[PDB]
């Protein structure tokens, strides 16, 4: 007498490329080509007057190890200067940046000469001076966010302009003033080596280099911020602190999208941007980082900041877990708030498809990955199998995954009783390998039934084998916030898979979540390893009517 409640499909958004989320972003610092001839060996009527910034030069990056600074090894291998620096290298006050989950700013060779000649030996590329990148990179995109109307983050920002020989900028050294090398946060004449609070000697130090501050309103999913330039400070010269930008953004998943507003009029490079995007990093959003690109393409900027502590109450926004089927342990997956996407090496694998469950095969080189994702009636979560192919078919790294976009806790139903119907994937390993495979045969297939009492804050569930009359697994759990937690178990008799004893499981931890606008979807996992008696499982179910 039961069927899927009819809910409105999740609204599909199409992001401009720059607004797509990534672990990090980098851009090369522009350098004017000073060569006098072109590649065919003919004299240029005029030398280049520009070296532009473009959206194509703004690259997504995805290194897992943040201690491995982007391009740092490449720059050391090719340097003839021995003058390699980066914004976290600790050698000056402005390069002491104590972040745990984020790295940002710049990495560069102070003086690198690039001269490319054609086959007839004529130079058609000549660039010299600072060589490097502006960037940010984060790790562990946040799965929980603080509660509250104002959480403060403090940190830095950094930037590179483009190049134009007509630029007449002030405040920048000859090492990068826009004419031959971009004006950057490397060449800006700011306070780099005196700490906040110092006196020189009547002059108080108010800031170091380029500082950022953000006020995040997590409960309204909004944030604002400011970006400051902290000028050179001397005995003969008090510090000029100027605000260059105001920032506003809206939060989606663990990301935010917005704008940067230039605070001073008439500046040829510090101009408005409609293209600001960044995210929260750390398990509980202890840090944030992002970038923007001005609308006239004069500037690519990055920023990074951290909150004072937590210590703070958080609400979970995302589940994304992989259960490995050879060790039966779990690991976190990168996810930005879209459960219908699997993220591997910065490549997004779309999990949706026309059928009830769908297989996607993709080479994220050098690995060739297969994902089998369920299901088409689940809009705010996905689960299934993930493995790597090796010939056809020797399977490698076999695993299960679950992703979901959690219900907001204040949108959790307040009582009472609802039925949830779905399916599941699992591997039980005793002697033989017993498998569960997702299907939509709710009569005799691999069924999952859940009764959820929101009043009693109790979740009860049954998980079936195909054709079975009784469930091979049951779960008892308690609702807390927008998730649930409890235990899975077998019958006291276990279940068969005659020579060896049945598999019997008791008290296996089950973690689950509620997904969607009003918890119309739920899902969870449980895993356990023992010799003998191993099991890994993911499940999902849709709220029913009648």
């Amino acid at each position: 007498s039961y069927q899927d409640e009819e809910t409105k499909k999740k609204t599909k958004e199409e992001l401009d490329k720059l607004m797509e989320p990534t672990l990090g972003v980098e851009a090369k610092i522009p350098r004017r080509n000073r060569a006098l001839a072109d590649k065919e060996g003919n004299r240029k009527a005029t030398p280049d007057t520009t070296d532009e910034l473009s959206e194509a030069q703004i690259m997504a990056i995805w290194n897992e190890n943040i201690d491995e600074i982007p391009h740092l090894k490449e720059l050391n291998d090719k340097t003839t200067s021995g003058l390699i620096y980066h914004s976290h290298d600790g050698k000056q006050e402005d390069k002491k940046r104590n972040l745990q989950y984020v790295r940002s700013g710049y990495v560069f060779d102070e003086s690198y000469s690039e001269i490319v000649k054609n086959k007839n030996g004529v130079p058609y590329i000549f660039k010299n001076g600072i060589d490097g990148y502006i960037y940010y990179l984060g790790t562990s995109p946040s799965k929980e966010l603080p509660k509250g109307n104002k959480v403060t983050y403090k940190g830095t920002w950094d930037f590179t302009s483009d190049v134009k020989t007509s630029y007449e900028l002030s405040g920048f050294s000859d090492a990068g003033n826009g004419k031959n090398v971009a004006a950057t946060s490397i060449s800006d004449n700011v306070n780099r080596d005196h700490k906040v609070g110092e006196k020189l000697g009547d002059n108080e130090v108010k800031g170091v280099a380029h500082s950022s501050e953000f006020a995040v309103d997590f409960d309204n999913k909004k944030l604002t911020g400011s970006l400051y330039r902290n000028g050179y400070i001397n005995r003969n010269k008090a510090q000029e602190v100027t605000k260059r930008y105001s920032i506003e953004a809206d939060i989606t998943g663990n990301r935010f999208r917005g704008k940067a507003k230039a605070e001073k009029a008439g500046d040829p490079i510090f101009t408005d941007s409609n293209y600001l995007e960044g995210g929260f990093y750390g398990p509980k959003a202890e840090e944030m980082a992002g970038k923007f690109f001005t609308n006239n393409k004069s500037l690519f900027a990055v920023f990074a900041a951290k909150s004072e502590n937590g210590e703070t109450t958080t609400e979970r926004i995302i589940d994304a877990t992989k259960i490995d089927l050879t060790q039966f342990n779990a690991k976190e997956l990168n996810n930005f708030g879209d459960a219908s996407v699997l993220i591997i090496d910065g490549q997004k694998i779309d999990l949706a498809g026309v059928n009830f469950k769908n297989s996607k095969t993709v080479e994220i080189n050098g690995k060739t990955m297969v994902a089998v994702a369920c299901c088409s009636n689940l809009e705010y979560m996905k689960f299934g199998q993930l493995w790597q192919k090796e010939g056809k078919q020797q399977v490698k790294d076999n695993s299960l995954f679950l992703q979901g976009e959690r219900t907001a806790t204040d949108k959790m139903p307040a009582g009472g009783n609802y039925k949830y119907v779905g399916t599941w994937d699992a591997l039980v390993s005793k002697g033989t390998n017993w498998i569960a495979e997702a299907d939509n045969n709710r009569e005799s297939g691999y069924r999952t039934e859940f009764d959820v009492n929101f009043s009693d804050k109790k979740v009860n569930g049954k998980l079936f084998d195909k054709g079975g009359v009784n469930p091979v697994f049951t779960v008892d759990a308690t609702i807390n916030g927008n998730g649930f937690i409890g235990s899975a178990k077998t019958s006291d008799s276990g279940f068969a898979l005659s020579q060896h004893g049945n598999a019997v499981f008791s008290d296996i931890k089950v973690n689950g979540g509620f997904y969607g606008p009003t918890a119309g979807e739920l899902g969870g996992q449980f895993h356990h390893k023992s010799d003998n008696g191993s099991v890994g499982a993911v499940f999902g179910a849709k709220r029913q009517i009648e």
